[PDB]
């Protein structure tokens, strides 16, 4: 709260910045007196979406494009986020070059500019997908990492993480590559390539079946994004985040079947669940984070349960129904 | 011997063909029986480089071309062996985005291709330096990587691995990932992004001082072209070997100034050695790997010491000095 004051009069660049996270932490810059600038091409995400602020000037365009980088670093942000990312596992499966083009070389672009006008940090937007592999430990620790991964996203997700850390190796560059763990929240629409908390929010107010892709006793961590964006604003200013790797979750589990029935019982669907075989790519019938060193370096504590995040997303989609059906990308 | 019949009749295409590792590779491949294509850019190699046999085609292109995959695809190689890579570490400093289209998106679309097809092996020739990190134990285990890297070459050589093994995990591809350690020997044409071994004869032979970057107590495990060329042929072959990552080094450390020495003396070059300070992205002062994985799977054990390669090396100089002095990249 006093903590987040250093961004008050700072240009913050969030790439990306139109999706479910940027937009909450777009918004919360803002609110901290930042001059914000998105940079997102709305390839998943609306305009819609973008908190209305006078202080947030969105900016249409892709991190690919060398011409509109210059238009925003121009502007000398001292803060990047870069959440700008090809999502997730299916779509990387499917379209791998093209994940490589905006997960790698977009990272890499990105960092080169940042490194040009020089930056206070540049917070990367990493996965705990994409890099705690079937021999890592649960609750996954930062150091228990694989290179044995099952998605194109998992290997560029990855990779940014190898970039920024070059970058901070022999340029300096002050870089935090936060490992999000499944995100939800307002602010995702839902979508063949997106995560299954808005899918199953839009098929059960659609009064459609919950389809399972497994036995529905997997697990996640599931993190509530205003949790993700608390976490984020702290990785902005805490010098001990400095080229540290730090889990953002919310360090507890729960099935899928149980995510199911609250999304069913919520949204008094009728027709229940069905079952489908696992996905290939799908190797992890559970997902964990220690949140331990983000205690320690950010005091991070997730403040929002489960339910609670549950029923914020429920009120999110009932809230904006119809822009959610025309926007939904199936 | 009777080991390698195993490509007698064989189609084997070698990326990267006409180097120093792939023109060892290609001559002993023709021996063996294999029907070879090198597809090759020629951008730091010569064709000129390339052994004189019938039963190797070489195809001048780079992997970056769908056309010209397809024109070698067509063949169904039963194995590739992937040694076309951007090379190296300064290279990959001064030219990252470059170095990132041809180390990873260049080795997905080979990997694609090869997934169409369907091969026996896939063999990427990665990099000791581009995963062994600060905090690995030497002699370096194969297990004990690192994600905090000092160029994008080290960067890009760790992605090729997270492809290999990506493309093995879910499409079942037999990989293997050889660790490459400080390749020299005949083959490699001098300049100013390539080794020092041949920059140093190079030099040397032309009566000039042999610049150390450093004090020249730093060590390198030095492996010779012909001892990583019958460890490649192993690896093509040897069940034990698939999804696995194996170092190809010769074991042993030396000091730069020993080998500066050694090529002084071998040389005749009067000039001595001028010290020059350490180069920013280089953090090793010592690279030594532990070959105790490839003995196990592959029965490798270098034959071939660390002096005779020299003298090895020198009479390839020397054979060639003038087609060498034309073809110089400085
Ligand atoms: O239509 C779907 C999509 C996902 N899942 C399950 O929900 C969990 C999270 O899937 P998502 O695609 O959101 O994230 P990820 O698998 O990438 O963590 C996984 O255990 C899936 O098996 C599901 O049951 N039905
Ligand atoms: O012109 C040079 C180039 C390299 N080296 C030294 O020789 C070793 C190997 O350098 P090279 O560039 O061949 O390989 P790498 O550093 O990538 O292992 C290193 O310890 C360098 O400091 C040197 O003394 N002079
Ligand atoms: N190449 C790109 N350039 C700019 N923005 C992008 C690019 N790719 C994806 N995005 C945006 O980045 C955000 C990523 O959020 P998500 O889809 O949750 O991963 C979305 O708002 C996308 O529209
Ligand atoms: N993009 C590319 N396509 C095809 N061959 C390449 C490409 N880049 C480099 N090469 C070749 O790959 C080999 C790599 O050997 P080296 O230079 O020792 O790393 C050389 O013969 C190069 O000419
Ligand atoms: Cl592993
Ligand atoms: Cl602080
Ligand atoms: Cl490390
Ligand atoms: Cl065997």
């Amino acid at each position: 709260m006093d903590e987040f004051r250093a961004y008050d009069g700072k240009c913050v660049l969030v790439t990306g910045g139109a999706g479910c996270v940027g937009s909450n932490l777009t918004g919360n810059l803002a609110k901290a007196g930042a001059n914000v600038i998105i940079l997102d091409n709305l390839s998943s995400s609306y305009e819609w979406n973008i908190p209305e602020y006078e202080n947030i000037e969105f900016v249409k365009g892709d991190i690919l494009d060398d011409e509109v980088l210059k238009r925003v670093f121009k502007e000398r942000p001292d803060y990047v986020f870069h959440l700008a990312a090809h999502f997730a596992n299916q779509n990387s499966v499917d379209n791998p070059e093209k994940d490589l083009l905006v997960n790698g070389l977009g990272i890499l672009k990105v960092l080169e500019y940042a490194q040009l006008v020089g930056v206070e940090r540049f917070v990367y937007s990493s996965s705990g997908c994409g890099v705690y592999g079937l021999d890592s430990k649960i609750p996954f620790e930062e150091h228990d990492i694989s290179i044995s991964l099952h998605t194109p996203y998992q290997v560029t997700k990855l990779l940014g993480e190898l970039y920024t850390n070059y970058f901070h190796n022999l340029y300096e560059m002050p870089i935090v590559n936060a490992r999000f763990f499944n995100v939800f929240g307002p602010g995702e629409v839902p979508g063949k390539y997106r995560n299954v908390i808005p899918n199953f929010f839009y098929w059960a107010m659609n009064q459609q079946p919950l389809p399972i892709t497994g036995d529905g006793s997997e697990t996640r961590d599931w993190t509530f994004v205003e949790d993700i964006v608390r976490g984020l604003m702290a990785m902005g200013v805490r010098r001990e985040a400095i080229g540290e790797a730090i889990n953002l979750g919310s360090g507890t589990e729960h099935q899928v079947i149980e995510m199911a029935g609250i999304i069913n019982e919520l949204t008094e669907n009728p027709a229940g669940v069905v079952y489908r075989p696992r996905r290939d790519w799908d190797a992890k019938t559970r997902l964990l984070s220690s949140i331990d060193k983000a205690r320690r370096l950010l005091d991070y504590e997730p403040q929002v349960s489960f339910r609670e995040g549950l029923e914020r997303t429920h009120r999110w989609f009932t809230e904006n129904w119809e822009l959610i059906r025309k926007s939904a990308e199936f």
